[PDB]
């Protein structure tokens, strides 16, 4: 019953696709249909949902914001290591409220096209061709003529100073809408208040008590961070730094810091610091030699993580890192963390019960704004 | 000119001083490499009477702080710069869709284990209760880490679906249309000005301006790959490269990218993406489909390092990183409908700059 139909447009090199697809059915035995049909595109919304329509459609990113408003489109969640393989910026093509609903194939966009025995060398510049249409028209000829009809054509010029068609809204933390009351949290803290309960770990367990415990052989795992590092190895243990195991299936997800450099606002050498930080600091030597001097653990510069990432438990620090979540860049966390430290504490303790000091955590943190 | 940098006492300050000192050898500008208790709290009070460092490495999430105080200097790498780091890393340093500042270091909870102890750790949570058992009956423990702070406790929270706060995805606002600002009428002046100094014709249309290029009657057009196979069958020698600017910024021309989706009410999802990730998004699918007809620029990194040996494949990508997506929302057509008709009436004689992009504003809204 496992099969493959694929939607593309005739314009398309669909006779390719099928090459592709016979490959596949080749090493598989899974039989890939590849078909044009006419009106694609207004097709697929009228039979996607009902049962017989493709499984793949092709077609240009911008039709897919409809689509995904409809729901008409699965969620797509490549690996990290795949979503590296394509350029950032055509991720953002397929990206709608937040998700990946495509994969990017290609990439069209207008050019400059220029005769060269008229123009060996053409303007960098739109201010530039007054003069060069009046040069060249003393030879006959014009300078430049495009499609004046089609605003596809004349917006590249007219949005150079500022014009848009929609302002794009920037993401943002919402802090009317904190999560520390729902289904997902009560699950993982009962897990936790379960783990105390049956006696496979003390509520009172602290972060000298763990690292003792596990720097002197007596606990076989530890959760902690790079910064303990050095304290493991002056130890007689033997360790590992891995992936944090999952919980229902889903990986568990640390808080992630970033070092970063900040340029000062008010700083009369803004243009000396990005060529410092860009061309010096951002490069393998660079932060070769500061990681030389006090390690950085994982590096945001891929050159230098590919060599870095050699060392398992870096790799490790990247994989925990790219699972886990950005720590928020606001003040208001202030109050989640110290909501959520009595939260825990409590039902650790049997003083309240799971729901009740979650819920009294929730109540708190939105309270404290 | 100079460089007063501040970082922890707690990093390698000796290490980006020798840094320093290497950009000092090639630029004759000193960089100063300083390390002062509580760094964190004077720089805002500090660069908030602007005498403060021109450089402060500290955790991401404090600059947003810094950020809503206005202490930071957007930064804006190129393209080509961006591209060597992380996407994930500029997500931390972005603040009110803005950067604010360059990532430099990723730190992050792990699960460290005794390999004398435990030579394979668990893949999962679930399974550290019977893991427990057996190793108490030789007087260990499975797994011991600090619950006193949730920073520590919170991976496992989390997993299941807690969070702190809902990021709220970035959006197109259908309701801020940009077709009528200082901007949009700069633009169009200039091009309405190209006409009545005679410089182009208000009638200008593709079939025209792809007849008077192919002819060799206009030293260029501006034109996307589609219109390729057509110049290679005229006389003429042509070159493709990135756009002119207007006001000294990039022409922005729209960027379409040719995308596959995958059927949410399809039984074949995991064949589907088993497909595209593995057999057509390589060199040798995209090859195959390439050879039958071109794609031009791809978004595959390793297959568009090979296509854009051709220069024009490669300003097809130079100006597509210059221009902007194409907003993938409906409300677009409303967009493109009003424009058409601001353009072409402001073109001839038929209105004004101003009224034809105000009615294109209150058209194109609605």
């Amino acid at each position: 019953e496992g099969k493959l139909v694929i939607w593309i447009n005739g314009d398309k090199g669909y006779n390719g696709l099928a090459e592709v697809g016979k490959k596949f059915e080749k090493d598989t035995g899974i039989k890939v249909t590849v078909e044009h049909p006419d009106k694609l595109e207004e097709k697929f919304p009228q039979v996607a949902a009902t049962g017989d329509g493709p499984d793949i459609i092709f077609w240009a990113h911008d039709r897919f914001g409809g689509y995904a408003q409809s729901g008409l489109l699965a969620e797509i969640t490549p690996a990290a290591a795949f979503q590296d393989k394509l350029y950032p910026f055509t991720w953002d093509a397929v990206r709608y409220n937040g998700k990946l609903i495509a994969y990017p194939i290609a990439v069209e966009a207008l050019s400059l096209i220029y005769n060269k025995d008229l123009l060996p060398n053409p303007p960098k510049t739109w201010e530039e061709i007054p003069a060069l249409d009046k040069e060249l028209k003393a030879k006959g000829k014009s300078a430049l003529m495009f499609n004046l009809q089609e605003p596809y054509f004349t917006w590249p010029l007219i949005a150079a100073d500022g014009g848009y068609a929609f302002k794009y809204a920037a993401g943002k933390y919402d802090i009317k809408d904190v999560g520390v009351d729902n289904a997902g949290a009560k699950a993982g803290l009962t897990f936790l208040v379960d783990l105390i309960k049956n006696k496979h770990m003390n509520a009172d367990t602290d972060y000298s008590i763990a690292e003792a415990a596990f720097n002197k052989g007596e606990t076989a795992m530890t959760i902690n961070g790079p910064w303990a590092w050095s304290n493991i190895d002056t130890s007689a243990v033997n360790y590992g730094v891995t992936v944090l195991p999952t919980f229902k299936g889903q990986p568990s997800k640390p808080f992630v810091g970033v070092l970063s450099a900040g340029i000062n606002a008010a700083s009369p050498n803004k243009e000396l610091a990005k060529e410092f930080l860009e061309n010096y600091l951002l490069t393998d030597e660079g932060l070769e030699a500061v990681n030389k001097d006090k390690p950085l653990g994982a590096v945001a510069l891929k050159s230098y993580e590919e060599e870095l990432a050699k060392d398992p438990r870096i790799a490790a620090t990247m994989e925990n890192a790219q699972k886990g979540e950005i720590m928020p860049n606001i003040p208001q966390m202030s109050a989640f963390w110290y909501a959520v430290r009595t939260a825990v504490i409590n039902a650790a303790s049997g003083r309240q019960t799971v729901d009740a000091a979650l819920a009294a955590a929730q109540t708190n943190a939105t309270h404290l704004m």
